């Protein structure tokens, strides 16, 4: 229905706003663009599904997310990839893991305060019907 298409458009507007607020935070600059395969040739041999905030914007615009649950799977993937690729005790690895956990926690906190639970339940019921 037109009403259902209006629901998914409101979801996309919400998701672009949350993603922009993450992408402008100085702590999360390392997560804003894909890892450059020229500068880090071993990245794609270790990390099987790369993800970053510019790719998340592209996916919103391609209508890849029909629920906030869908979207948070990709935020969780940015975080898990950082913990996997950078597991050591040295300061550079510990700084990127701290920033990855902050990105995940910040996304979940914005959604807790600003996503209506009945809006999410409506998106999940339309997705299930298709
Ligand atoms: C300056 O080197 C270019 C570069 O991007 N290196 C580099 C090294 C290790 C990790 C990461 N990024 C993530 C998201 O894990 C990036």
């Amino acid at each position: 229905s037109m009403q259902e298409e209006d629901t998914f458009r409101e979801l996309r507007i919400f998701l672009r706003n949350v993603t922009h607020r993450l992408a402008i935070d100085k702590r999360f600059r390392v997560f804003t663009k894909p890892v450059d395969p020229d500068e880090v040739p071993d990245y794609r041999t270790v990390i099987k599904e790369p993800m970053d905030l510019s790719s998340v914007i592209s996916k919103i615009d391609l209508h890849k997310y029909l629920t906030v649950k869908d979207y948070l799977r990709d935020i969780d993937l940015i975080c898990s990839n950082a913990l996997e690729y950078n597991p050591d005790r040295d300061p550079g690895d510990r700084l990127i893991r701290h920033r990855a956990c902050a990105l995940r926690d910040t996304a979940y906190a914005i959604i807790k305060e600003e996503l209506d639970e009945d809006f999410e339940q409506l998106c999940e019921e339309i997705q299930e019907s298709r």
